DNA sequence: CAACTAGGTCACAGGTCAG
DNA sequence: CTGACCTAGTGACCTAGTTG
């Protein structure tokens, strides 16, 4: 499976999407606090892949919130 | 390893930056180099300089060319704990 | 109870600012 | 400019916990 967010290999089904450890952790970290990720530099249309997933935080998150990641979409068990 | 040396200048490496084991100077140098319209003067020797700790700041152009020469890329960064 | 994941833990690019 | 010291994260791993 492929992280449905940065094409990096997926560790499991996370927050309602197949994802890699980095985007899972990066997701919980984004919702599990009231952080104000700095505005976007490159006009809010940032690509997100395994090689540049950490460059824009607003865009990696916004992307997370588009492939349908969410806790109300969490799914425990086989 | 206990002590790995900077692949750009042989200084002690403070980690694995931009894709390779670099000292802390090249690290901040590479970053500063790619992070701007920073174009260094040419190299009075047609870029054949060598890099070591003592002369690593003499010819910039050649150091940067050394960084890129070894692999330093924003696309080669390995964040978080070293795997196994 | 096993298959399977949300969270915590903690091993690991960039801003500073003195030299 | 340069780079030793901070700050703010990043994600490999472990396992407490949840389903079916
Ligand atoms: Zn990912
Ligand atoms: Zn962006
Ligand atoms: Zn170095
Ligand atoms: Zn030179």
């Amino acid at each position: 499976l492929l992280c449905k967010v940065c094409g990096d290999v997926a560790s499991g089904f996370h927050y309602g999407v197949l994802a890699c450890e980095g985007c899972k952790g990066f997701f919980r970290r984004s919702i599990q606090q009231n952080i104000q990720y700095k505005r976007c530099l490159k006009n809010e249309n940032c690509s997100i892949v395994r090689i540049n997933r950490n460059r824009c935080q607003q865009c990696r998150f916004k992307k997370c919130l588009s492939v349908g990641m969410s806790r109300d979409a969490v799914r425990f068990g086989r």
